């Protein structure tokens, strides 16, 4: 429930790393 | 409240598929 | 706490809004 | 616990800054 909930947000802290790099790509061919 | 913020995580792990989908458009483009 | 948690859930369904049209800006100049 | 939670969200609303601002980046370059 709560280890569920904190364990997206540890889902959504790897999305927000691929955000981050995959932004970093686009800034590569730019 | 915590089914609530459960089903939260699981439109923001839908934003973060759109997120990465509509970078992988761009980095398309480009 | 948990209403705190539930009303950063509807911060981030703002920015995940601000995320899809500022990538839609981007998708505007190419 | 459920301050690992609101401090993961308040992380979130840090990667969601640097969201904003590295698409004002890519937006810079166009």
């Amino acid at each position: 429930x709560m280890k569920x909930i904190e364990d997206k947000l540890e889902e959504i802290x790897s999305k927000x790393y691929h955000x981050e790099n995959e932004l970093a790509r686009i800034k590569x061919l730019l």
